[PDB]
């Protein structure tokens, strides 16, 4: 894993943002940049080059899931590894993300151990 790695932290709560953030921040990842909901990610994907998404599942403009669809149809942007953060990786929900493309997904509360577990098996 490349440590500089360019991350877009997507979510509707700035709280939350930031405790992602700073959870990367623990593991060495400082290339994090935030998104307050799937609409405004989009266009910083589309412009911004990034190399890996964290995004939120519940979004009231765009959803996560529809952020991670609109990304998977895109030629330019199908290639980001995306990994979902939810309250409850509930079999449905999580099908459903496999289905649209979603790389992992991660429960909340999580800690740095877990966010790192996730992003080496997502790594591959
Ligand atoms: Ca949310």
């Amino acid at each position: 894993l490349n440590k500089n790695m360019k991350i877009l932290i997507v979510d509707d709560f700035s709280t939350m943002r930031r405790i992602v953030k700073n959870l990367l921040r623990d593991l060495g990842f400082n290339n994090t940049q935030e998104a307050d909901d799937g609409l405004t990610a989009l266009p910083m994907l589309k412009k911004g080059d990034f190399d890996f998404v964290v995004t939120d599942w519940n979004m009231p403009g765009m959803q996560g899931i529809d952020l991670l669809k609109n990304i998977r149809a895109d030629e330019e942007l199908k290639h980001l590894p995306v990994l979902m953060i939810t309250a409850e990786a509930k079999r449905e929900q999580i099908i459903e993300a496999a289905q649209a493309g979603v790389n992992g997904y991660i429960v909340k509360p999580f800690t740095a151990a877990t966010l790192k577990e996730k992003l080496d098996k997502i790594f591959e």
